[PDB]
């Protein structure tokens, strides 16, 4: 109560000596005022706005502004007031905003405009505009663009007269800050930053950090490590603490700490305890948190804990709580109050006032060129205040200039509250927790038959400890089980025959993880009469009871997700998010499925004419053949066969040879459920012995196959024939190949590009049937992009997939490797080799990572599939030649496009006819629900697993017709058409 | 108001006439005996008075110990589970039920049981229990027994004494009527009586009806036409005509007019002003009507109109205001006034005094066994009171049974509310006219486009309809001889091959010449088709509905010349020409509707900061090879829902029906569509047939024929050609060999009419056609003798004769192979019936029926698609269920039963795409009825429904990142916070 009351007067104070000075940004006298007030009033302006921003440096001829500037804004007469001549104007205003924000644009111009800040009383933190490197060139650069910075101001700062403070050493800011403050970026210093291999990571940026570092401390400065998204925040943490004891007599290092993250309380608390049990000092640069949207998305987009609060007060909350524990701890932490909110910052200074804090175990800290009455008043209160202040370019520090925007403009924000809508000042200054208490009081005020609605199944998720070492946990379990003999299943008996074929570990094929039995012509003979028999029992269950079968067999998976991924790792060389992403979609198609059968499953009326009834409702087709792929073994597999099987039918399912343990995976979740001897038979064999002979064969009434277009193809034909005793045209479910371009715009953001690029080129050693094999980029652009991408690719490493560190490893086993090599080298001949990544030696399936350019649409690499890490790159004169050479081939699976052109965009959307296109993201990893999957062309036959019209092929639709008259009556019903 | 003061009187006489009969209630009403315990559980509750009801309707096919017990599970539940209220028990009451309505079973007990009411004090109107004839054998004894009836009359009768009166002749009934009376039923006369064919239908009747009124005159009687259902009421009424003239001196015959018709006002006034006109007299039964659900369902099943009032208080307000008009006529109509309804009664009485009637020009009716005090009391107030008194067997009766049971248990009904539901008397005597406005005004309390309606069916009721087809077929006599070239491109292309087209029931009669594309011009087509085709795709889905809706307004307004064409060029009945006129009309609305829906692309997924969207893609372009057997309706079915989608079309007709396909020519040109998106390229299948299926630029077919062909086409079209851009995608209706199965308790006078429709409509050539019928062994015999009994009646002969049931099959080839068939089956079963045939030309083959058929057969297996019918005899149900499953197709089925134990099993395992329970299994509507089939009847796509326009796409999804530099647009469907 007393010490809020302060808090509350104190923010008074600080309103009414502001004299109602607005910031620049609400300054509406001004163009940038002007296109902010407009950009809070209406929602489709603002996201006009802050997108041309975004895309505004890569407009770098006369054409591309043009029709950049009236695609986004319209025309003349249409576009705002406050808004050729027209694009010398507005380039204008755009470069000055971006200006408004920076110190500078190079070290030289920084260092000037630095001394500068210091004449008007200010501080400065120094910040080199990047982030999310690209290379390690790219990191080298930014590294050293820091030391030059360095060296600058070690020959400027003896010339530097300390800020004024009220005791201390006169040579220093205050009596005691060091006058050399930096900021780094973790992520601008290692391209591969990410927690699935965290101690790689780790090492990588606490290489650079170091170098940096030991500049600084040659200098007497200070270096604070600014925190960037929640997906990076552990590495951080250990790079920092890791830092720290290295030199842990150096007191001036800092971390940043987001007072908007529920981990927020236990990271502080942690690091504080940390920090007593060794013996050292830190400092904290507390912030709320820069990135809200994006976590709230991102978690939202995987089925994630949302890792932050999402009632704004919540954070203020937080803030006021997590500063005070700061505070106390004063002796050991140092505290670097970061936040333009008057309520926050007089929280603050009343609350060290209140612990009676030394002023040099604390100081205020603004963004450069933002909340300028703000700064004044901190100046003229606090005495200590400093600005952290970038330089660069706007093309790097283009996420950094949106954040600001954004900032500034949020509904929650402090700022516009105060200086746009004249929000009353006792609500802006009232205690936050009391805020809290009231919102979450008002926010206290789906699916179908006991069910909850769909939803995929989370993504691993490797900022967590635990998710970390379950993989080298599991894979060791898995190595306790190899060498087993794995037999037919056959109306629910186990039935051995004598040909066995090993399966191997393709990163290390001297590893047997063991021997399958392969069903001859007999064995399937066997298991189709086994489903036949089974069939009319089961086509009369229930389609409700039906569907609890494949429930439960995805609670079985659920209860294995780590145990099943990690056989995947090592049959067929799938990297731990791949292989747990394979076992969470198999999950889902049984999840989906059965409620759609659910959904498909009750008899619908049609018709509304009285005395009569018509149900209109779906009956299996009979026995169904499934033919599954190997690089999709347990997803795509469960997909085809889960289908068939809630739809009615039963199934003879033979896996792919190399991938038969994980076939055995869905005899044991089928067992495990309790399904009904006969529904489902497992029946690998030798192709060139049983594979007509399954597909030909009379009782066979459909045919799921997910494979390559010359054996979909060969299927399609045969199955065609009705042969004698054949009771049904046989049905052909079937995906195949694809020839998959990404397209790159001249004003692609290359940045989100190059990794995602890569990303489909190359995940899982490009084995998938949505990969990327030919990415198309427009000539403006091509040079940019090909060296951002080959420098990339040159920081990836090729190797075994059970370690981490690998980006990616051995292809599915020896014809594939020599298959793809031979591809290459055609490609090679073709065009020109423009990376060829090193492979471990010793034994393993192994082939580069190969990205060829030159490739034209005539060149055999851009029309034959090669189902490997083979990326052609294709150079398009024009977005109507990128089109058409997307269009070139005799596939249309998936396709993808970096574009910010709304009307490229729309010619994509319209004539880029793939079954699945991707705007701006990667072309691969399609969800149930969410990506329904699957093409024509030569690629399908129009089917889309995941989708709500898969289960109708799986199915023939009857009608029953009731004549309800009797001796001229009929009952009413609710839905007839009467009187 | 005068109308104050005379209601006042009507509710002063309603009320005495309540007070007098205070107390007593009607027999039905006893709550005391097991009739009054049934009905009333059966008000009270609407799910067991529908059990009830039905159980006795399927009662007396209940003939042996284990039907019956089996039934009455079935309909009540277990021993426990149903009202207290055993076979030999439950028999004795409903048998007892049953002949509360009768005054006997045979014309000496029902002449004895006259006798007796005479001595009562009541006149009676005899009637002999039956309609809806089968067989002219049967409409024989029907007529029969009224001779028989009246012989025994006419010897009676001397002894009688007039019944008591005011004056006049002691010898007649009240000193004036005629002691002898009797009703007749119209189409217990003719077995197919139809207004189709109007004129045979008026004569048939009026033959019989003549020979008893003949016998009726003979003894100075009286004799009353009863008035049917909608369907026969113009036949009806020209019968009375007819009869009336002949025997224009003779007074004594009444005709019915029902008050709950809307024609009635006309119809009333139009025969009073005939009889001015003809200087006749009439008698005139005024009742309000006994099939009002069945002509409300009948109507609302074929859109049209509803020809009854459908507010109650409108019957009533209908029956006061013509019982006026027929009172102040009286010197020229006689009057019956047939009520039960005291309001009703009272009104009658009271204007009757008012225009001063006198009361020889009046008498008052009731129905024998009901509403005794009501009864009562009229004798007592008025002495002049009538009992339709019926008699005879259960069966024949039924109809007339679950009548009176609807009758006395309606929820509006007079009876119900003055003796179950204790109503007040003022709102139960209020003038109807009041009640009437009332109830209308109580009454008062997708995107642009009209919902979805099947096209009203032609409607043979109307005398426009009947004269509409001879006009039209004669005008379209005067446009044959012309040549019909190909269409591609837009532009008429002529060829020097040509094909004749002919009449089939008259060879010799040539409509045209039709060209036959080479491989030259398919190629033509093709290439047109796929030009046209990425401007097509690029049309909005909207925008392609609207031609499809456009065309449908171009159909509808050519739809009895379009039916003309059809009868004289493939042999179409009337009815059947039009049925396919309305079906193109249907499906042309339904695809368009269809395409609206899905011509949206979808959200789908919810996750924010993306945007997937789902939707769909033409294939580009397809063949459509269309059959003659329904030549414009699958034709236009196959081809605008190609159209719709955003594919463009090359269609080859077949060639005996060329010209109706030349129809979607002119109704796509009259519709406006862009040129190449449809081309009509007739041509002989051995030139160019294999080549339009092969073609590389083709990418879907839909085919709708023969197995064979359809096999052959399935098994080409799987190849993958060079320059080929997809799988070919396959949309196949092939044949049927459809069964109905007719159970133990089936019933048989609903169950013969519908099989022999779906045997040999269009002379059996629909793929839906019952080619099989599975009889079960107890009722084999029966089954057989009324099938056949009713097929002997038929006509077969030139469709363009309505009185025609069936005629000449579509050509010489099918004559030739169908004929082959018939002496394959007549070796392997035995012949049952085999109709004559016209001398002279025409494709004519027999009506025929084989018996002795069982599943190895020939003719149990393959489909003939002609008229001949398999029956064969199934020893339980069972045995029928896996006969009907016995062969190698699964596209209709039919079942009759009344057995809930029995259709269920038939849902479930009798798995064919369409099966119909109680009804035809052929004519299948668009929406109701979507049509296709499975096994080697089709590869499971169903025209006309909810799930047939996608099989014409491919699905594409579009998915967008939003996000850009750490924020994006939040969507109205995102999961968010
Ligand atoms: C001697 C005799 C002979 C008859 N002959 C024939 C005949 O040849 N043909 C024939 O069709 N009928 C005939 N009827 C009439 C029929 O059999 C019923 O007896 C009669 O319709 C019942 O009318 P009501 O005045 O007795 O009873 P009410 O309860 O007054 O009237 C019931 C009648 O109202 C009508 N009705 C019921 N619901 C509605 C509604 N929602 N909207 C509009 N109207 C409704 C029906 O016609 C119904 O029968 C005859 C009746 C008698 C007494
Ligand atoms: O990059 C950002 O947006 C924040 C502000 C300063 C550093 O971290
Ligand atoms: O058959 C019937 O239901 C009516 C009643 C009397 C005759 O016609």
């Amino acid at each position: 109560s007393e010490l809020n009351t302060k808090i509350v007067n104190r923010g008074k104070e600080f309103f009414g000596s502001i004299s109602g000075e607005k910031p620049s940004l609400f300054n509406k006298g001004a163009w940038m005022g002007k296109a902010m007030d407009w950009s809070m009033q209406n929602e489709q302006f603002k996201i006009q706005m802050f997108r041309f921003v975004d895309v505004f440096p890569s407009l770098t001829t006369s054409k591309l502004l043009t029709e950049h500037i009236r695609e986004y804004f319209g025309n003349e007469q249409d576009m705002p007031a406050f808004m050729a001549v027209l694009n010398k104007v507005l380039t204008s205003n755009i470069e000055e905003m971006a200006r408004q924000f920076i110190v500078g644009e190079t070290t030289k111009e920084a260092v000037k405009n630095l001394e500068k800040l210091r004449k008007d009383g200010f501080a400065a933190v120094v910040d080199v505009l990047g982030e999310a490197t690209l290379s390690e060139e790219e990191a080298e650069v930014y590294t050293n663009t820091y030391l030059e910075l360095l060296e600058a101001l070690k020959k400027e700062q003896g010339s530097w007269k300390g800020l004024p403070g009220k005791g201390g050493d006169p040579g220093l800011d205050w009596g005691h800050a060091p006058k050399v403050n930096i900021a780094v970026k973790p992520t601008a210093l290692f391209c591969l930053a990410n927690p699935q291999d965290f101690e790689g990571s780790v090492v990588a940026i606490l290489d650079r950090m170091r170098r940096i570092f030991k500049k600084v401390m040659e200098l007497n400065g200070f270096l604070c490590i600014d925190m960037e998204s929640y997906r990076h925040k552990e590495i951080i943490l250990e790079v920092f603490r890791r830092l720290k004891l290295e030199y842990r007599d150096y007191p001036h290092l800092g971390i940043v700490l987001q007072a908007y993250l529920k981990d927020n309380d236990k990271d502080l608390d942690d690091l504080l305890a940390w920090a007593k049990e060794h013996k050292v000092q830190i400092s904290v640069r507390l912030v709320k948190g820069a990135y809200w949207d994006y976590e709230t998305v991102k978690a939202k987009q995987n089925d994630w804990e949302v890792p932050v609060w999402t009632i704004k007060a919540e954070s203020d909350a937080a803030y006021e709580r997590q500063a005070r524990k700061i505070l106390e701890n004063h002796q050991i932490c140092h505290f670097a109050c970061a936040s333009h909110n008057i309520r926050t910052i007089s929280a603050v200074m009343e609350m060290a006032r209140e612990l009676n804090v030394p002023e040099d175990r604390y100081e205020f800290q603004v963004l450069y060129g933002m909340a300028e009455p703000v700064r004044k008043g901190i100046l003229k209160v606090a005495g200590r205040i400093r600005l952290y202040a970038p330089y660069g370019n706007m093309v790097p520090g283009m996420g950094y200039l949106v954040r600001r925007l954004l900032e500034n403009t949020a509904n929650e924000s402090f700022l516009r509250q105060s200086f746009a809508e004249d929000a009353q000042i006792e609500r802006l200054l009232e205690d936050p927790a009391v805020t809290v208490e009231r919102e979450r009081a008002a926010r206290a005020a789906k699916g179908l038959g006991g069910l909850p609605p769909f939803n995929n199944e989370a993504m691993v998720d490797f900022t967590r400890a635990d998710h970390r070492a379950a993989f080298p946990k599991h894979i060791a379990q898995v190595r306790t089980q190899l060498g087993k003999t794995y037999p037919l299943f056959i109306n629910g008996k186990e039935v051995r025959t004598n040909d066995l074929i090993p399966t191997v570990n393709p990163n290390k094929p001297s590893e047997v993880l063991g021997q399958i039995c392969q069903a001859g012509t007999t064995e399937v003979g066997d298991a189709i009469a086994a489903a036949k028999a089974a069939f009319p029992a089961w086509r009369d269950t229930d389609p409700r009871t039906r569907a609890e079968y494949l429930l439960k067999a995805a609670q079985a998976a659920r209860k294995r997700l780590f145990e099943l991924s990690a056989w995947q790792v090592l049959e067929i060389g799938k990297q731990w998010d791949q292989a747990y992403a394979d076992v969470t979609e198999a999950i889902d198609f049984l999840e989906y499925y059965a409620r759609e059968m659910i959904r498909l499953g009750q008899p619908q009326r049609v018709g509304h004419a009285p005395g009569e009834l018509n149900h209109y409702f779906y009956e299996p087709k009979g026995v169904a053949a499934v033919i599954a792929p190997w690089n999709f073994p347990l997803a795509i597999s469960m997909g085809m066969a889960s289908a068939a099987i809630v739809t009615g039918n039963c199934v003879v399912f033979k896996p792919s040879g190399i991938t038969s343990i994980i076939g055995w995976h869905l005899v044991e979740l089928f067992r495990e459920a309790g399904l009904p001897e006969g529904v489902f038979n497992f029946t690998p064999g030798r192709g060139s012995v049983m594979g007509d002979y399954l597909v030909d064969h009379p009782d066979i009434s459909l045919i799921a196959f997910t494979g390559s277009m010359e054996t979909g193809l060969r299927i399609i034909e045969r199955a065609a024939k009705v042969h004698p005793g054949q009771a049904n045209v046989k049905k052909i479910i079937s995906e195949m190949g694809g020839k998959n371009a990404i397209i790159i715009d001249d004003d692609a953001d290359l940045d989100e590009a190059v990794p995602h690029v890569l990303y489909s080129a190359f995940g899982f050693q490009g084995q998938k049937c949505s990969a990327c094999s030919r990415v198309i980029v427009l000539d403006a652009v091509y040079d940019k992009f090909i060296e951002r991408l080959v420098s990339m690719a040159k920081a990836t490493k090729v190797g075994p997939s059970e370690d981490p560190a690998n980006y990616m490893g051995a292809v599915a086993d020896d014809k594939a490797m020599k298959s793809i090599k031979e591809y290459a080298e055609i490609g090679k001949r073709e065009g020109h080799v423009l990376y060829e990544s090193p492979v471990p030696a010793g034994e393993g399936y192994f082939v580069p990572m190969t990205i060829i350019g030159g490739i034209k649409p005539e060149h055999r690499i851009a029309q034959e599939e090669i189902f490997g890490p083979v990326l052609a790159v294709m150079r398009a004169k024009d977005f109507d030649q990128a089109i058409e050479w997307a269009n070139s081939t005799q596939f249309a699976l998936t396709g993808g496009i970096f574009s910010r052109s709304p009307e490229h965009l729309a010619k994509a959307r319209r004539e880029f006819r793939v079954g699945n296109l991707y705007i701006n993201r990667n072309n691969t990893g399609a969800l149930v629900e969410r990506q329904p999957f699957g093409g024509a062309r030569m690629s399908g036959v129009g089917t889309k697993a995941g989708g709500p019209d898969y289960l109708l092929h799986f199915m023939d639709p009857r009608v029953v017709t009731e004549n309800t008259m009797r001796r001229g009556f009929a009952p009413i019903e609710e839905d007839d058409d009467w009187v």
